[PDB]
């Protein structure tokens, strides 16, 4: 019923869309301009299991490398990419980097709560 989510957004409209859509599921913590080390510290203190990362053609090389680093360090972390659903090569690059899912900014709130439900039902609770 409640989680912390971390978001690497490339504009404030994305952060608002995430926060408003996922309000019933938990809290969306912004990570702003964060390095891999800083981002891993923020995931640990918030005990976040889902990370949202906004991808585009301009930031794909550096952000893709970051997803690769995150997924190496935290294999159980669910990385969800946010980008243009009309760009097949972008969707493909994100998946290759280690992103579990890809959503387009402005998607219905029910699509986001649905995704969080699905990602929650994926692994056992008792460790």
């Amino acid at each position: 019923m409640n989680q912390n989510f971390v978001a690497l957004t490339q504009h404030p409209g994305e952060l608002d869309w995430l926060q408003n859509s996922l309000a019933s599921a938990g809290q969306v913590v912004p990570a702003g301009s964060a390095s891999l080390e800083e981002l891993l510290a923020l995931l640990d203190v918030t005990a976040a299991g889902v990370l949202f990362i906004s991808l585009g053609k301009s930031n794909l090389v550096s952000q893709g490398a970051l997803v690769e680093g995150l997924v190496s360090a935290r294999p159980m972390l669910s990385v969800v990419a946010i980008g243009d659903g009309l760009d097949n090569q972008l969707v493909l690059a994100a998946m290759r980097a280690g992103a579990r899912d890809f959503i387009t900014y402005g998607a219905r709130a029910s699509e986001l709560t649905g995704l969080i439900r699905r990602l929650g039902g994926r692994l056992p609770s008792v460790p």
